[PDB]
């Protein structure tokens, strides 16, 4: 992509203020760059276990000891005991390390001659873990994350080849990583699952044409666990069963519904409709996205 030193990068900012400005983001390049960006990795992962052998370059495992290195910092940041009910104070302290060391971790990552895009990519970072104030967490942060590696891909840190390692390494890493947060500083939701919605769409897309398992089968606590490890939809749905009390259909209702879907073709092309309307076109959720140069606001080109 960007073989020479490049200088053109800007300060991502919120543009969507109120809910009029929904508009202006439907229309906008970084809404159709985003979107694009999920499909295709979508259709990367397609009938692909996590056992799949994929390519993994050194970007990947620089990405990876990202993950890693927020990791540690939850292991050396206790909870602490405290007066409120809700989430765990000493949240605030990890997220302190990662927003003061946010360009430092994503500079690993990006090359020298991109170091000016290292600003405008951390922001993405540091808004894809939560919210310090209110220690909750919602779709608007994990879709910063989807949002930084597509930053990384624009910027050609990220390559073609990348793109299974991308979902299947780094994208399941973060999800290891935020459901330690989540269970660790007992994080409130910021509904199909509490925290959580792209696994389910690139879940769902690694089981198309499965031979055997079948959607009505992720309600099944016995499937999930003979086969979790293959499976990020059904790695998802085992955190749910850890995390929650008593029977599926009554806490997690809407996946329950969706277990009787015919196929996982069907459950993804649904969760593709359920993710555009319920996350990317609700403005308390996407209010959230932040604009610079490499997902801009200006109108989509042709």
């Amino acid at each position: 992509n960007l073989y020479f030193q490049s200088r053109n990068f800007i300060i991502p900012k919120k543009e969507i203020h109120t809910v009029p400005d929904m508009g202006k983001w439907k229309r906008s390049q970084a809404y159709a760059d985003y979107i694009g960006f999920i499909l295709t990795l979508n259709e990367g992962v397609k009938g692909k276990k996590l056992t799949f052998e994929y390519r993994v370059s050194e970007a990947i495992e620089k990405l990876v000891a990202l993950l890693n290195t927020l990791d540690r910092w939850i292991d050396e940041t206790p909870p602490v005991d405290q007066p409120s009910r809700f989430g765990n104070k000493a949240y605030r302290t990890w997220y302190a390390k990662l927003d003061e060391e946010a360009e430092n971790l994503v500079a690993t990552v990006v090359p020298t001659h991109l170091a000016a895009a290292v600003p405008e990519v951390a922001v993405y970072l540091k808004e894809s873990v939560g919210n310090s104030t209110r220690i909750d967490y919602g779709t608007g942060h994990e879709a910063a994350f989807a949002a930084f590696l597509c930053c990384l891909c624009k910027i050609g840190v990220l390559r073609v080849d990348d793109q299974i390692a991308i979902v299947f390494k780094v994208f399941n890493r973060y999800l290891e990583v935020m459901r330690k947060l989540q269970k660790t500083y007992r994080m409130e939701p910021a509904g199909l699952d509490d925290f959580q919605f792209l696994p389910f769409i690139w879940g769902s897309s690694q089981l198309i044409d499965h031979p055997y398992l079948e959607p009505r089968h992720f309600v099944d606590e016995k499937a999930v666990n003979e086969n979790h490890k293959d499976y990020m939809f059904l790695e998802c749905i085992l955190f749910i069963t850890e995390m929650k009390t008593g029977p599926f259909a009554e806490h997690s209702n809407q996946l329950w519904n969706i277990s009787a879907v015919p196929s996982w073709s069907k459950v993804n092309q649904g969760l593709i409709r359920m993710y555009k309307a319920e996350c990317l076109e609700k403005f308390p959720v996407i209010q959230h996205f932040k604009f610079g140069s490499l997902l801009p606001i200006h109108p989509v080109t042709s």
